[PDB]
């Protein structure tokens, strides 16, 4: 079965043929880097930096999402929260809505769980994760967002453009660290825990535009 | 309203009259630890030792423990969960068969929520516990426990006894961090994330008989 009505309908063979997909996909760094001969960074206490995506994931995913186009979110309010009331509103698209949502889980299933159980010895995992969505910066639509707190056990911050080359801002602003990052890498990702210890802040986007994939996971 | 058939009965006013109560039991130093001029100490990242209770509260709450008798527990199946697991066994009494369950919750409300909010900014507590006891180590029924994680956002450590001189043992000992607590204080209180980055583990005691009680708070 190889349904043709996408722009890039190979993205779907997540379950086909999973192991030429990762081939294909998933960054050529991350093998090695879960076998553990360095490569993960630890800017901060408690926070890592590990490469996850490669470019074709990056470039196909903004593709399928600017061919949706349709850029709901922004209002404090929600129809797709149950409750009906976000803490923080951003311009999102959920997974839901583009049809992704399941190859989205068993990504994180299958590609995420080991390197955060090899990195917190002792933290047994299954992946769950209900809120996933891509943000996207603007310096006209919406600024970067209050210092708040996640819902979830850790999150999982990938980029998806590179920085310079087409936008121009920072990343994370620890404030109990006083911790700034400020390169985000196009094919890396960020994991830290966001219920007690890291209260972080956005820093504001200034030339370009810029996108970042973010999901909560054991909430 | 005055309930005489207790060993001491003052334990049971913290609903009549808070005021005495606080002055009573609560230690002195607490309201100088609150308002911010030191005595609370971080010896290890993002662990807090704060004094809660003074030396009168201790004695008369190990005694009426005491009294009690059956310090069940130590199967590693269980009659107290819903579930009918433990993950680990310990010998403790649960405050719901004593009746100071409701006593303990409103302590946990009135004077640990306000000081765990002003030490981690941006947190707000509602101090909903479900699980809390005491337990009691010896060197001839159960030392100490195998290294794990805890099912709360984050636990309250309170010791209940004299270092040295009523037992001689050993505090917690943190993996991620190589971090040793050699001297639990009497009355002071230990807060540390319980979920994802404090992998810890309990030192052994040899000489006498230590007291320490817990608090799964924010389940
Ligand atoms: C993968 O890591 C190696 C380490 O030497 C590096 O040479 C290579 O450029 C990396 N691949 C990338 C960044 O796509
Ligand atoms: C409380 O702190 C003060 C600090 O000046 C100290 O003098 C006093 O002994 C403390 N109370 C105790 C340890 O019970
Ligand atoms: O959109 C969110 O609320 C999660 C993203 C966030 O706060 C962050 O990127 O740190
Ligand atoms: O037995 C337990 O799980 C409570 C005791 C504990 O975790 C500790 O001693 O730190
Ligand atoms: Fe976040
Ligand atoms: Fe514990």
């Amino acid at each position: 079965r190889y349904d043709t009505e996408h722009l890039h309908p190979d993205l779907w063979q997540i379950f086909d043929n999973p192991v030429d997909w990762k081939e294909q996909y998933i960054h050529e760094n991350y093998s090695r880097a879960l076998e553990g001969e360095g490569i993960v960074e630890q800017p901060c206490p408690d926070v890592y930096w590990f490469p996850l995506l490669s470019e074709q994931m990056c470039d196909e995913l903004v593709a399928e999402m600017e061919h949706y186009g349709q850029w709901s979110g922004g209002r404090h309010e929600d129809s797709r929260l149950a409750g009906g009331y976000e803490n923080v509103p951003t311009v999102d698209i959920h997974m839901k809505q583009v049809g992704y949502e399941d190859q989205w889980l068993q990504l994180l299933r299958t590609y995420v769980g080991p390197m955060t159980e090899s990195l917190f010895p002792g933290y047994h995992t299954k992946a769950r994760a209900v809120m996933n969505f891509v943000v996207r910066y603007r310096p006209d639509e919406q600024p970067s967002l209050r210092p708040h707190h996640d819902s979830s056990t850790f999150t999982l911050n990938v980029a998806l453009n590179h920085k310079g080359l087409d936008y121009e801002g920072g990343g994370c602003r620890f404030l109990r660290y006083d911790c700034v990052i400020s390169s985000p890498r196009k094919g890396w990702a960020l994991l830290h825990p966001g219920r007690l210890t890291h209260y972080h802040e956005g820093l504001p986007t200034t030339w370009g535009t810029r996108y970042i994939m973010v999901s909560f996971v054991d909430p």
